[PDB]
């Protein structure tokens, strides 16, 4: 079965895990245990009894950051990322929050194709605003309209 839930202390080191093997140019270590707490709304998926999958999510105002989503490798390309991302939609909607944004590498070719499946909406290039091996690479800022629903 697939558990969608809040990603808590505990979870932590698990998803930490995930990070450092799913994403090409991970964040640090000091950056990943700072994207806690206060404001935030990090969920986990748990498939079968293991951690699958993470997102990373700060909601102020009306509006929400995904700031990561990661599946971990073993898990990846059999639909839940696009699960844990549908579940975080719907908790953001009954939370009043209008749009999701993110940004994302340009050629992050998979993450890009989840999120226009999602429908988010091209917003703003910023170029070169990350770092590769080599050079550098355009960041696409993304913008999800999450349309309110009754309650
Ligand atoms: C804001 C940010 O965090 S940007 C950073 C995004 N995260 C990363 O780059 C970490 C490395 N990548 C991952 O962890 C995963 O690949 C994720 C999060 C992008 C996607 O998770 P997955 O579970 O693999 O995706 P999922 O299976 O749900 O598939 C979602 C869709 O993405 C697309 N897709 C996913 N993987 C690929 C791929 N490798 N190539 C092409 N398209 C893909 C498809 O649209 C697929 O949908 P489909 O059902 O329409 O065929």
């Amino acid at each position: 079965m697939n558990t969608i839930s809040i990603l808590s202390t505990t979870d932590l080191p698990a998803a930490w895990q995930i990070e450092q093997r799913a994403h090409a140019f991970p964040w640090s270590e000091k950056t990943f245990f700072g994207n806690q707490g206060e404001r935030y709304l990090n969920l986990k998926l748990t498939a079968d009894d293991r951690m699958a999958a993470f997102a990373i999510t700060q909601v102020v105002l009306d509006e929400a950051t995904l700031f990561n989503i990661a599946v971990d490798p073993d898990f990846q390309r059999r639909g839940l990322g696009r699960m844990l991302l549908e579940h975080l939609i719907d908790e953001l909607e009954t939370r009043g929050v209008v749009t999701l944004w993110l940004e994302v590498r340009a050629s992050n070719a998979a993450a890009i194709a989840l999120y226009e499946s999602l429908g988010f909406n091209e917003a703003t290039i910023r170029r070169n605003y990350y770092p590769t091996a080599q050079g550098h690479e355009d960041a696409i800022i993304m913008a999800l309209p999450i349309s309110m629903k009754l309650h």
